[PDB]
């Protein structure tokens, strides 16, 4: 159930690396 909270967390690490344009 709360397994994505860890990814959304891990994500800020991963998806934030492939993201240099967030306005």
């Amino acid at each position: 159930d709360n397994f994505m909270k860890d990814v959304l967390r891990l994500i800020e690490q991963y998806v934030s690396s492939h993201t240099h344009a967030m306005k």
